[PDB]
């Protein structure tokens, strides 16, 4: 069901929740003052949810969350990132170099304190009511002068909510000393890891093991061969229970952004603008990057991963353009902002309509600036990696012209550190040139010459057209162009060179024109962010807070729903769980992508499934829930009607990306690993029998 849920709006809730199959009492999920599961929950290394499953301060995230980590304690001798890794006893668990785990200790709803204060501001205009410098300073004042002194591993931080209509403040605890415990072998943690990403079914036991290390007293330390384990104030029970088909389900972690009070100009913008560019753009570059990685095996190589980063976010794209054309998102923003217009004519104010109006007038007024500034950011910023190559700094160009030679070879130095990061081992020029001609074809189609970046100008003015000549000239004559030719400058280096140098105008006329853009459409954030403050006002005031959240920032929510598959398209259904069948059945040895470890095969193939299998002896693997989430959600805990955990999100659908602008009832879901394969893979793939022995595993 929709919503991600402040902690405070469990109340208002709790009804819809009880008849979705809830049973816990309200007050043991979450109690503002005592110990409830919200305190089994952590924002894990700053972005990731975890969750506490053992009074010795065991931690539970996704496989892709503890990757880093995982990756720093990986050599060639001992490659934990392949096999996994497996602590055999306390002592073993390896400290890793910036880790933290965040605790939400208390929640204060501080509006009245801060509107209160927000009324000492003269200017009607001022933006403090969302800085964080300003709701920081208003945090400090209410805790006090050297809190984070009395008070050692505690810090406070007020945030805005519905843009700007709700402040909370937030009590953290922070961790620093967090081990590595357990990994399962990527070939696990990430099975389909490119293919099914995004995908349901999906067949991944995304999951990584850490401990919460702390003082004598269980007070955050950083890290002391002397640190115990942390004995916690609330841990998860496991459930072996499993799920079934329209069980609840419920979540608790921490997304990170929703636009839920887009305006319908708004969400055409989306649509035409930052959608509709990244798709062309993005298929031009992915077009060209592909061809070259077919063509030649070391290509490939040198271009997979920036090939895969640039599929995440036309991925993204692409999902969420579906849902624009199919699930009625621009329809459904029209209609809300419809019904309060309505509404506010009877009220007797028109101050609705007037903020309405200011979103749509200024969504319009910046329509060219922002089109131009997204194919220059999507055609040339991240198109062509020659955007990025080295731009003397104004002290290199002025240390070249320098009386003194030590400071020349210096600033020569540090321009040769920034080549050979940019013509790192994964770079090609051959391909950067054929990328670049496509891209800047593109690019000169729909930017007219008197919008162009400078140097751009030169392709109409010297090069009769010719993209591929302008390229050419690039590399043919740049300091840049090969190593060779860098070698040549570094020896007999003039400013004059790099002034002239091609590959340097281009880079910084592309930059020039990106910041210039940047510049001129920061301006209009501000009135569209103060219109949003009244637009959500009224909103609230109509209708209440009972079925409209407030976005995603970042904060501690709860979303509920069901254990419910749904069907894609015409005669296709997707049921609620996946199970190792489906692992078996993608199988494919010559395959990185879907390598299946011999242990789990052997486990798979003996029924060795002790207390984990369904009760028809099936192997559970994941299952996907109508739960409410977005990215920040990784590692989530994933609680039964009893608030046991059943469970460990780790993705969600491409069919439900449009659910941060829209909840889609019949096509969204939450993909989790059932914590019956999760107990699998440690019992019979890692041996790591303590682990079993430490958690509180229940019926
Ligand atoms: N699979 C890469 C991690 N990305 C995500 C993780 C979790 C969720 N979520 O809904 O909880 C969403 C994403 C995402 O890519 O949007």
């Amino acid at each position: 069901d929709e919503g991600m849920w402040l902690m405070q709006q469990l109340g208002r809730k709790y009804a819809q929740m009880k008849e979705r199959g809830l049973k816990m009492k309200e007050y043991d999920l979450y109690n503002p003052n005592g110990t409830s599961l919200k305190d089994a929950v952590v924002l894990f290394d700053g972005g990731c949810t975890g969750e506490v499953v053992s009074d010795r301060g065991l931690v539970l995230t996704n496989h892709h969350c503890g990757y880093d980590m995982i990756q720093a304690h990986s050599t060639l001798e001992h490659n934990y990132l392949e096999n996994g890794f497996w602590a055999m006893r306390e002592a073993d668990e390896l400290p890793n170099k910036d880790i933290s785990v965040v605790f939400i200790d208390k929640i204060e709803d501080v509006t009245d304190y801060v509107k209160k204060e927000l009324k000492a501001i003269k200017d009607p205009n001022s933006m403090d009511y969302l800085s964080p410098k300003y709701l920081q300073k208003l945090a400090d004042k209410k805790a006090g002068k050297n809190f984070s002194a009395k008070n050692p591993g505690l810090s406070v931080e007020i945030k805005a909510f519905y843009g700007g209509n709700l402040y909370l403040m937030f009590t953290k605890k922070t961790y620093t000393d967090v081990r590595l415990v357990g990994a399962p072998p990527s070939s696990i943690g990430k099975f389909g890891a490119d293919t099914d990403n995004w995908i349901w079914p999906r067949h991944t036991g995304d999951f990584s093991i850490f401990r919460i290390y702390a003082d004598k007293n269980g007070n955050p330390a950083p890290y002391s061969e002397d640190n115990v384990p942390l004995k916690p104030k609330r841990f998860f029970n496991i459930s072996l229970g499993g799920v079934q088909e329209n069980d609840y389900a419920m979540i608790m972690g921490f997304p990170g952004t929703t636009h839920r009070y887009f305006t319908a100009s708004e969400v055409d913008e989306w649509k035409s603008i930052d959608n509709d560019i990244r798709i062309r753009m993005r298929d031009i570059r992915q077009g060209v990057m592909l061809r070259e990685m077919l063509a030649d095996p070391q290509i490939k190589i040198m271009y997979s991963a920036k090939y895969a980063a640039s599929q995440n976010a036309y991925k993204r794209a692409i999902g969420a353009n579906w849902a624009i054309k199919t699930r009625g998102l621009r329809q459904n923003k029209q209609a809300m902002q419809d019904r309060l217009i309505a509404w506010g004519a009877k009220q007797g104010t028109p101050r609705y309509e007037e903020a309405v109006h200011e979103i749509d007038a200024t969504v319009a007024k910046r329509a060219d600036l922002r089109r131009r500034y997204w194919m220059i950011e999507e055609g040339i910023i991240r198109g062509i990696e020659f955007a990025r190559s080295p731009i003397p700094t104004e002290d290199e160009t002025k240390a070249l012209q320098g009386n003194d030679a030590s400071a020349r070879k210096e600033a020569i130095d540090k321009i040769r550190t920034r080549y050979s990061k940019f013509a790192n081992k994964d770079y090609s020029a051959e391909v950067d040139k054929k990328v670049a001609v496509a891209m800047l074809t593109e690019y000169l189609k729909e930017i007219p010459y008197e919008n162009l970046p400078l140097h751009l100008r030169l392709v109409k003015d010297r090069f009769a057209g010719d993209v591929q000549a302008y390229v050419d000239d690039i590399f043919a004559r740049s300091v840049f162009g090969s190593e060779a030719q860098f070698d040549a400058f570094a020896a007999v280096p003039s400013v004059e060179k790099l002034a002239e140098d091609p590959m340097v105008l281009f880079a910084s006329s592309v930059f020039d024109e990106y910041r210039k853009l940047y510049n001129e459409l920061r301006p209009y954030d501000d009135p569209i962010l103060r219109a949003q403050r009244t637009y959500i006002a009224g909103l609230l005031e109509m209708d209440g807070d009972q079925d409209q959240f407030p976005d995603a920032n970042l904060t501690l929510r709860f979303t509920y729903g069901q254990v419910k598959g749904y069907s894609p398209r015409d005669n296709v259904y997707y049921g609620h769980q996946t199970t190792l069948d489906g692992v078996m059945e993608k199988e494919d040895p010559d395959n990185w992508e879907f390598v299946v470890d011999p242990k789990l095969k052997a486990v798979y193939e003996r029924k060795d499934f002790g207390r984990y299998a369904d009760r028809s002896g099936r192997m559970p693997v994941a299952f996907c829930a109508t739960t409410h989430t977005t990215g920040g959600n990784s590692g989530s805990p994933v609680m039964n009607a009893n608030g046991e955990l059943i469970g460990l999100n780790f993705d969600r659908n491409w069919e439900g990306v449009g659910g941060d602008i829209q909840y889609l009832a019949d096509y969204q879901r939450s993909i989790i690993v059932d914590i019956r394969y999760v107990l699998l893979v440690i019992d019979k793939v890692g041996g790591c029998q303590r682990l079993l022995d430490e958690m509180n595993i229940v019926p």
